[PDB]
């Protein structure tokens, strides 16, 4: 038997009406398109206070290869990943709670080696395609390459990172694909656990004074939680991650689009090809 692990953030969902319409669209599309051989298993893992943990339980009824439903507790995971991730919550989220938004970044501390590849997903999602064909996406990875993750089609990371473009008008860090580094969007996000607790360069960046010294070199204080930190990282070291194709996370975010950035807009948003995932990123439709 061969695991397949899917994370997903299922927090505050008791009573949330958006959330739970969301879930709808994520969950339905997710396991109505996929298709895993009989032999292999696919591993669901939501994190959830008992209060969402019921209404996750609930909704999978009505959905469902074997497919086990692993439920993690919120405080559990919190107060793990707390000691881990606390000089970074002062630069990415500029107190002890807002430890989980940080998950990602420290997976492979968190999760047992039983377990070497995870996938975490946003529940904005619509899924087009069958989720065992972007696992594929794993062996596309170079040696050195930690995470999987597509890129931010907002110009969110030009305001961003200003300062340091102010100061370097030559640099990519900020530009739009295929030339610039337009940053990260954390919706869909292959985290090779095996490769994360194997690098050393990435080992580093996890440590206080690697994240000030590089906040501080980027003027950096952003509040994008973990999305941060990986395109910040991408930008010193963009080889430890696998861009991935805009198709596997088409954001429909168009918010900048008309609160800043209609001339840009356009470089960072562009995809072309058939459409595998969609994030209705901003509460935007799909
Ligand atoms: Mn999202």
């Amino acid at each position: 038997p061969v695991d397949y692990h899917l994370l997903m953030m299922f927090t505050k969902a008791e009573h949330n009406a958006p959330l739970q319409a969301k879930a709808r669209v994520a969950l339905s599309s997710l396991l109505r398109l996929a298709k895993f051989e009989a032999h292999e298993v696919l591993n669901l893992h939501f994190v959830s206070e008992e209060a969402s943990r019921e209404v996750a339980k609930a909704l999978l009824r009505e959905l469902l290869f074997k497919c086990k439903v692993i439920f993690h507790d919120v405080a559990v995971l919190t107060d793990k990943l707390f000691p881990v991730v606390e000089a970074m919550q002062k630069y990415f989220s500029a107190y002890y709670s807002d430890s989980i938004f940080f998950l990602s970044v420290a997976m492979h501390q968190i999760m047992p080696k039983e377990i070497p590849r995870i996938i975490q997903l946003d529940l904005d999602l619509k899924y087009k395609t069958n989720i065992r064909e972007l696992f594929e996406e794993f062996d596309n990875f170079l040696p050195g390459a930690v995470i999987g993750i597509a890129r931010e089609m907002q110009p969110v990371y030009r305001h961003t990172f200003w300062q340091f473009r102010h100061e370097n008008p030559k640099t990519r860090v900020g530009d739009p694909p295929p030339e610039g580094l337009p940053g990260f969007n954390s919706g869909v996000m292959l985290l090779n656990l095996e490769a994360m607790r194997q690098s050393p360069l990435y080992s580093h960046l996890l440590e206080p004074s690697w994240v000030q010294q590089l906040a501080d070199k980027y003027h950096f204080r952003g509040h994008l939680g973990d999305q941060d930190f990986f395109t910040m990282i991408g930008m010193e070291h963009p080889e430890l991650f696998h861009v991935l194709d805009c198709t596997w996370n088409r954001q429909l975010c168009t918010w900048w689009r008309d609160h800043g950035y209609s001339d840009v807009f356009q470089a960072y948003f562009r995809c072309e090809g058939h459409v595998k995932i969609y994030h209705g990123n901003c509460n935007t439709p799909i």
